[PDB]
């Protein structure tokens, strides 16, 4: 055995925390023909009412031509609907329609069980902390 | 959302890190199969499979690499694998960097936020195991 490094790989970390959510999610994800990045968007959309192509991008972490093809499936789908601003020619504005945002509370509910679930056990200050600690890291730049 | 959190928070390493494994010529991947065999000594398939949450044919893939690279080596004639002398190096001099890099970011957010975050993904990852 080689020496570890002297910090631990917060990445992998990161990676598995993830990876456990998913796992409780993606029953529920597949019952609601969701998959994993749509609902990135979709809650994304849901919880900041709408984002710009560019903004949906970085923060649903999903490379941009991939986006595109996402988004144009979920418009076809009924559940995206763009926003044109009347003070930029090609920025491109993204919001849930109507049937957008029944999927997503009907989603949102299940999904947010296992969030309750932990929020209780691991009580509410420090689930606080751990999504403020979460964005201030990714905040950096 | 923890799951969107968690992302982002991963999306903001990678950029912070890229810059070193791409001059080193390494995946954000093979070096998080690198790091876990260094750290856990020798894994099975399987173990590595899921700790570096990859799924199996794909890690297969990247496995095949590291070995062609003399990185890694499976244990022949359950599959276990093990990093080479090499590899072991390898871990080191990239680590060293990882290392660097790090001291930057916990310059930023501060230390005890760093250590906060650590031990409340550790505090979340034995809750999940309570709750299943
Ligand atoms: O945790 C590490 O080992 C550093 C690192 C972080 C993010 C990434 O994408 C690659 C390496």
């Amino acid at each position: 055995m080689p020496t570890q490094s002297k910090h631990a790989s917060i990445n992998i970390g990161l990676i598995q925390a993830r990876e456990a959510l998913m796992t409780q999610f993606r029953p529920i994800l597949n019952q609601a023909n969701i998959t994993d990045q749509q609902w990135r968007i979709i809650r994304l959309l849901a919880e900041n009412g709408t984002l710009d192509f560019q903004d949906l991008a970085n923060q649903a972490c999903i490379l941009r031509p991939s986006l595109t093809g996402i988004l144009t499936r979920l418009e076809k789908a009924g559940l995206v609907v763009r926003l044109k601003p009347s003070n930029d020619q090609r920025r491109v504005f993204l919001k849930l329609t109507a049937e957008g945002e029944k999927l997503y509370e009907e989603i949102g509910e299940e999904v947010d069980e296992r969030y309750d679930a932990i929020e209780e056990v691991l009580g509410r200050e420090k689930m606080l902390l751990l999504k403020d600690l979460l964005a201030e890291l990714a905040k950096i730049e």
